[PDB]
């Protein structure tokens, strides 16, 4: 309950669900009839996700996967259901994501309204520009932010998936009928990990700020948000809309930073002193029995 204000710790059961994505661009680098999830030697993230569940076996564990995958690779994903019933796998294809769109001309048109409104001295210029090309441009085919995010955002096609998962949080289990999860109820949280995340021992109940809370790396002694850990307390968090806010608002978004951390920010109030450290050690997930991330010391799932 930090400063500035009091705000009230909360805590959801054993049966919260955890959640894992993995999303590949490349289907073909595996083969057809085995897990398109990747575990190189350097970064074994689908062994992590089948050493996080059988600990954990009371609580569920769903991955959230999308890509143009063989049927083999369904075939796969199939069977790994069979093998661990604490293990669900949900599509993107599988989950309605409409309610968090708004359609890329009106962000656009938004934007120049109120840009326009300042005389011809304030107005941002290049930023017109970029928004009246943006404009004319993107008109070809369909307008749609989540559509606006492909394979080829690359970077953007899964952390803006990975925050419209988390607004689905519990539902989203629910919303698949995945099965073996009579456990829970709408309205119910979920944690989010990287896969670069090894869980040592099952984590019991947590405490988090208020209803959120994230990762936080502090290097070189500075300390930033980061999106390896997610924990809600709900679905539809308010953080996360508020960051859904700025996806909707703000012309060239990262979803990375502006859909979560800044909603983050924007939730308590941060700006600005308000020292940062202590805001994301308030913020801070806290674990004794999970290393993060273990990207940092190989080479990151993204080649390099
Ligand atoms: O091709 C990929 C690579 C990574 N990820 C997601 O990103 C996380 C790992 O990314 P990593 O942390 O290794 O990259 P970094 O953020 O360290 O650059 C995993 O949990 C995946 O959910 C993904 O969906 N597709
Ligand atoms: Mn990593």
């Amino acid at each position: 309950s930090f400063n500035g204000k009091d705000y009230p710790l909360c805590f959801l059961d054993e049966k919260t669900p955890l959640l894992f994505q993995w999303f590949e661009r490349n289907p073909a680098r595996f083969g057809k009839n085995d897990i398109p999830i990747i575990n190189t030697e350097k970064n074994p993230y689908l062994n992590n996700i089948i050493k996080a569940a059988t600990i954990e076996k009371e609580r569920l564990i769903g991955i959230f996967v999308d890509g143009d995958f063989f049927p083999g690779q369904k075939d796969a994903f199939s069977k790994l259901e069979y093998d661990y019933e604490n293990i669900k796998v949900i599509y993107r294809n599988d989950i309605d994501f409409s309610m968090y769109d708004k359609k890329l001309s009106e962000i656009y048109m938004e934007n120049i309204s109120k840009q326009e409104s300042m005389p011809e001295e304030k107005r941002d210029c290049h930023l017109l520009q970029l928004l009246k090309k943006e404009l004319s441009d993107i008109q070809e085919g369909n307008d749609s932010l989540i559509k606006s995010y492909l394979l080829d955002k690359g970077h953007g096609w899964f952390d803006f998936y990975r925050n419209m998962a988390m607004l689905k949080a519990g539902q989203l289990f629910l919303e698949a009928d995945k099965v073996g999860c009579y456990d829970l109820s709408t309205n119910s949280g979920c944690i989010y990990l990287d896969a670069d995340m090894i869980i040592t021992e099952k984590l019991g109940g947590i405490y988090i700020p208020d209803g959120i809370a994230v990762h936080v790396e502090r290097i070189d002694g500075r300390a930033s948000m980061e999106n390896g850990i997610i924990a809600v307390d709900r679905n539809n968090h308010p953080a996360l809309l508020a960051g859904l806010e700025i996806m909707h608002t703000k012309f060239d978004a990262d979803p990375y930073s502006d859909g979560v951390c800044n909603g983050i920010r924007k939730h308590f109030n941060y700006s600005l002193n308000e020292d940062y450290n202590s805001f994301c050690d308030f913020i801070e997930f806290k674990h004794d029995n999970i290393i993060m991330n273990t990207s940092q010391f190989t080479q990151s799932s993204w080649a390099r």
